[PDB]
């Protein structure tokens, strides 16, 4: 049986997945930052494909190369919106695209987005306690 498991996504250099500010309001975009114990890096992945911190859904805002990533609500967000699925090398993708989570720079403010897989060093994503 396949149950949730509570994590850090960790990225391009050891940075981790990260919503901005804190803040889980509706549409708030996702970074790299420096990892720390701060409840906006903590990310459950579910048996469901979805992906949530602070009890918002991680989504693409958008299903196209170049769309940045958010949270939302998740009851409301479609199936296409918020199913992503983690693979053991480290690609994250975002199941209805085939596009996969991409990082944009580690320094302040890089966010987040979907793109064509290219095996990028910035398209690999690893799980931490
Ligand atoms: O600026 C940016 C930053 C990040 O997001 C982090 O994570 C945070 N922290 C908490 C605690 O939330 C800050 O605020 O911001």
């Amino acid at each position: 049986a396949m149950v949730s498991r509570s994590t850090h996504l960790v990225g391009q250099d050891g940075l981790c997945l990260d919503v901005i500010g804190g803040y889980s309001d509706n549409h708030v975009p996702t970074q790299l930052w420096p990892c720390g114990p701060q409840n906006n890096q903590l990310w459950t992945i579910q048996a469901d494909g979805t992906i949530r911190t602070m009890g918002k859904c991680l989504v693409p805002n958008g299903h196209d190369p170049g769309s940045y990533t958010m949270i939302d609500d998740c009851n409301k967000a479609d199936p296409n919106d918020k199913t992503w699925k983690l693979y053991p090398d480290g690609t994250l993708t975002h199941v209805r695209s085939s596009l996969v989570l991409t990082s944009q720079g580690t320094g302040a403010y890089a966010i987040t987005t979907i793109e064509t897989n290219t095996s990028a060093p910035t398209q690999s994503w690893g799980t931490a306690d």
